[PDB]
């Protein structure tokens, strides 16, 4: 019988291409539209992953949908950091095999400072020597990191799943012989890193919401997957119905 961690490895989405077109100039509009398509492709993968994620099907369907919509940018950003760490040792932002950002591309995107904040997370992966198992568990914790302020359908089911994944991370870190003598300190660094995702993700979402609302005027394209997510989520955000959960705040 596979452990949850073994299942997480099996269900982890494969890396996809962005469809970067070298025949078009690296204008901000072209780069952002490409990123938005890549995010749409990856969000379809996230939905398929969530279907087979241990424990998730035990939450009401409406809560599963809510949680994906409340965490999508965090999930995608955390995966971006992992790819950047694994494939470039965090020298570059590895969006896809056909879309790798250096500083020039960060400027060309019109999102330099946001990209720099993402790069800082990937540098923390190097500092920590984050493992794949830590990454997969942490990604589930990000799915469970932001909730409506006016309630999920099942508080009980959500708390059970979140508690279970916190315990998975704690057990993995504190039982690993590589961490002996320092494992609780490592656990707290990992949970502080999770908390820091809220800061970055809020900033990413604010800019994405801006270009979404001004999409036609700015000539920034969005795929239907993102139109669905953002059209559902933005009224909830504007209403104030968002509670980021922190380990240390
Ligand atoms: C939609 C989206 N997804 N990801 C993650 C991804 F890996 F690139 C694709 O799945 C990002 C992203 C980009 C750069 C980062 F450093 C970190 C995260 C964005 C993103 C953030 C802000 C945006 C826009 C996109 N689009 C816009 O039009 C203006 O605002």
């Amino acid at each position: 019988t596979p452990s949850p961690v073994m299942v997480l490895e099996n269900i982890e989405p494969e890396i996809v291409y962005a469809g970067y077109d070298s025949s078009k100039p690296d204008t901000a509009e072209n780069l952002l539209s490409t990123l938005n398509r890549l995010a749409g492709k990856q969000m379809i993968q996230v939905v398929k992953w969530a279907k087979v994620l241990p424990g998730f099907k035990n939450l009401p369907l409406e809560d599963q949908i809510t949680l994906i919509q409340y965490s999508w940018m965090s999930l995608l950003s955390f995966a971006l950091s992992w790819r950047s760490y694994k494939h470039t040792n965090s020298q570059f932002l590895y969006f896809a095999p056909d879309l790798v950002f250096n500083e020039e591309k960060m400027h060309q995107s019109a999102m330099y400072e946001l990209c720099q904040g993402m790069h800082q997370i990937s540098l923390q992966f190097v500092r920590l020597q984050l493992t794949f198992e830590e990454y997969t568990i942490m990604k589930v914790l990000l799915l469970l990191s932001t909730i409506p302020k006016d309630g999920l359908k099942s508080q009980a089911a959500f708390e059970e799943m979140r508690t279970n994944y916190i315990k998975e991370l704690r057990k993995m870190v504190t039982k690993c012989p590589n961490n002996s003598g320092q494992s609780w300190q490592r656990f707290y660094q990992l949970t502080k890193l999770l908390d820091s995702m809220h800061d970055l993700v809020s900033d990413l979402l604010e800019f994405c919401f801006y270009t979404f609302r001004e999409s036609h005027a700015l000539k920034v394209e969005f795929p239907a997957m993102l139109v669905e997510i953002i059209s559902d989520q933005l009224p909830k955000v504007e209403s104030g119905n968002v509670k980021p959960l922190y380990f240390h705040r």
